[PDB]
């Protein structure tokens, strides 16, 4: 009855992907066939309400910004109703009206994610210190970053991925900016931020792309790799964990310039609940796993 766009937030433990056990999308169907949006049927098959997503995000992946459209009966207070039937670890922060005939799977056009992790996966295997209280120094996050910004552009991605040889067209993507964040302290355990934007992404890429520098950061690789790692032979690249791993933005950025859509896509009236569920649910959840769990001092012992 009326066609809606959502802006939706998740932490991914406990899940299995958005689309073993149950996925974001059984969650949020439930929520919106108990709130009365959706008829059954609908729920049974997500076609009849002509479901999108923008991002298969994976297993274990959480996410600041899902976008989700879909056409539900318009009920009254609407956002609170699919709240209501949801858990905490999952909201919809913002809703949008939209034409009928929009998509938004396809009319999206960059992603930003977001990958936090433990900073003793920047720690030197020989000259720094092996424990927790390793620090992240100024020097090495300088290395970072430098690395990371060598991803920036566009380049031939096949040894980020599988399945794709080098000739590939569909093996190239681009890179609009990558860094790393200043690094912080949660109870005696420092944790920092990586932030990739990039116009569209390939399974394990961005996974590849952090697990390439943490390789090199950590002296089991030369940086020479990262440049040989684009030549046509290939590269055994090292995939870092899903753990961390946080969609942070859909962008339409390129939508008006080849569009014109009921009301403007930006969720600015949003962006203070978006950056508190952040810090209430995906963040700290990420750093409760490595903390108790262990993942990346996990992964790390296998290189």
């Amino acid at each position: 009855k009326r066609k809606i766009v959502l802006l939706m937030a998740y932490s991914g433990k406990g899940y299995h992907g958005m689309q073993q056990f149950k996925t974001i999308e059984d969650d949020l169907v439930s929520a919106l066939v108990r709130s009365g949006c959706i008829p059954e049927n609908h729920g049974e098959d997500m076609r009849k309400m002509s479901f999108q997503r923008c991002a298969r995000t994976a297993k274990g992946v959480s996410a600041a910004g899902q976008v989700v459209s879909l056409k539900v009966w318009l009920i009254d207070d609407i956002l609170e109703k699919i709240n209501s039937h949801l858990p905490s670890h999952i909201r919809i922060l913002g809703l949008k009206r939209v034409t009928g005939g929009f998509n938004s799977k396809n009319r999206c056009d960059a992603r930003t994610y977001c990958y936090l992790l433990p900073t003793f996966a920047f720690a030197h295997k020989d000259r720094d210190v092996q424990d927790e209280t390793y620090r992240l120094s100024a020097e090495t996050l300088q290395q970072v970053n430098r690395l990371l910004a060598c991803y920036k552009g566009t380049h031939n991605f096949h040894n980020f991925t599988s399945q794709k040889g080098p000739q590939d067209p569909s093996a190239c993507r681009y890179i609009l900016e990558m860094y790393c964040e200043e690094p912080f302290v949660r109870e005696g355990l420092e944790f920092a931020v990586i932030r990739v934007k990039g116009q569209s992404f390939m399974m394990h890429q961005i996974r590849k792309m952090v697990g390439l520098v943490v390789a090199i950061v950590k002296g089991y690789a030369p940086e020479s790799v990262l440049e040989r790692s684009w030549g046509t032979e290939k590269v055994d690249v090292p995939k870092a964990p899903g753990l961390g791993l946080v969609l942070e933005r859909v962008h339409f950025e390129k939508y008006n310039q080849r569009f014109g859509l009921h009301e403007p896509l930006d969720w600015a009236q949003e962006e203070g609940k978006v950056a508190a569920f952040k810090e209430e649910h995906i963040y700290p959840t990420i750093i409760g796993t490595e903390r108790d769990e262990r993942s990346m001092a996990q992964w790390l012992s296998t290189l």
